[PDB]
């Protein structure tokens, strides 16, 4: 609300600075991401402070992982699309930068399915499928820190009935030809995981395979990469779909793709 902010600060900002005040934020749970100019910075905590009450927030971050600015306590529980995500927002990077993803796994999955998610985090891609498709999930996240979550995440649910839980690496995961569908949402040259992935996988086996390839070697890659590591096992693989999603600089996207494998 522009006007109440604008009529407490200007009474101690210059108002050539309140001019350039954040216009945008974004919000999840009850904790802020504020973006700040510049010459602001002097100033940064009682204008966290500010945006913190008109807004209701118990913290503010700094968008610009992040800085504290306002308040103490990361955690809050996040609503999405129906669904409860806690997370510590300081720790664990969660964005509607994508949501759309988010909502597009609840709509994939048929209730028969056994799917693995090789990337739980706090459940960003398993969750809506365990909750809108029905079928049933196992969930692999390293970190015990997220891990905590991703449990807790479990019973806000409802779902502990048809979603399990492992906090470990995804390449000592004991299962394999057991997975309909598999979660590769990871960035970090998410490549050399497709092994793994391959032998997890049934055969026929749906993979949404996420990775971050320069937008100079699409649409050639990141699929052919793929292709040919998949490749080296003897196995083949279809490209069903090719989504671009937090597309971000420089010169890299973020795109995930649809694929099925077949084990021979
Ligand atoms: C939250 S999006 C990416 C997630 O996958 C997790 N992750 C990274 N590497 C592995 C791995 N080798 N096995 C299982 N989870 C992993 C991270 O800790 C994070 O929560």
């Amino acid at each position: 609300i522009k006007p109440r902010i604008r009529e407490i600060l200007s009474k101690e900002l210059p108002e050539e600075l309140v001019k350039l005040l954040p216009k945008r934020w974004v919000r999840i749970g009850d904790v802020l991401l504020l973006p700040l100019r510049p010459e602001l910075e002097p100033y940064k905590h009682r204008i966290a402070e500010v945006y913190a009450e008109v807004l209701g927030v118990k913290t503010v971050l700094r968008k610009g992982d992040y800085e504290l600015l306002y308040g103490s306590d990361t955690v809050t529980v996040h609503v999405e699309n129906g669904i409860k995500y806690k997370l510590d927002v300081a720790k664990i990077m969660f964005s509607p930068a994508n949501v759309k993803e988010r909502v597009r796994m609840a709509k994939v999955a048929k209730p028969d399915e056994l799917v693995v998610d090789m990337f739980a985090g706090i459940g960003h891609l398993s969750l809506p499928i365990a909750v809108y498709g029905k079928a049933k999930v196992i969930a692999i996240e390293k970190d015990p820190y997220t891990f905590k979550f991703l449990v807790e995440n479990i019973h806000l649910n409802k779902v502990e009935d048809r979603m399990s839980a492992y906090n470990m690496d995804n390449r000592d995961f004991p299962g394999e030809n057991i997975a309909d569908r598999i979660l590769m949402g990871y960035v970090v040259r998410t490549h050399e995981f497709i092994p793994k992935a391959l032998s997890i996988a049934k055969d026929g086996a749906i993979i949404h395979y996420h990775n971050t390839v320069p937008e100079k070697l699409m649409p050639r890659e990141p699929f052919e990469t793929f292709k040919r590591i998949t490749k080296e096992y003897g196995y083949d693989v279809e490209k069903l779909n090719e989504l671009k999603i937090k597309r971000y600089a420089p010169g890299v996207w973020h795109v995930v793709l649809d694929l099925r494998v077949f084990k021979s």
